């Protein structure tokens, strides 16, 4: 009969993860309709890459452009090298913390083994 207790507690905590993974699959998603906070700042943060991207190539293209005498350029592209530099860095941790969420993911994956 503690076996029937045990199956029946399983269950419970079997039927209660499917949610709660569910959950984490609509989280880790892109694209989707009713989508995560993670999906917003995922699409959010590879648009205004790539609108950076593409005013760093327009910017190396005005190289031989001529200047207006007194203008802050040497100091405008001061605090863009510091942003860049900052935001480098929180990308390098924000993508050791991805690796985090993967190996706990395996974690995970080995409770799950028969």
């Amino acid at each position: 009969t503690r076996l029937s207790e045990i199956l029946d507690q399983m269950t419970t905590v079997l039927n209660d993860l499917k949610t709660v993974m569910d959950a984490e699959q609509q989280q880790l998603s892109v694209g989707q309709i009713n989508g995560s906070q993670l999906q917003r700042i995922t699409e959010e943060k590879s648009s205004l890459l790539a609108t950076l991207d593409y005013l760093e190539q327009q910017r190396r293209l005005e190289q031989n452009a001529q200047r207006s005498a007194n203008d802050d350029i040497a100091e405008r592209w001061q605090a863009i090298t510091e942003k860049t530099q900052h935001l480098r860095d929180l990308n390098q941790h924000n993508g050791w913390l991805l690796e985090g969420q993967i190996e706990r993911n395996q974690q995970a994956l080995e409770v799950l083994k028969p």
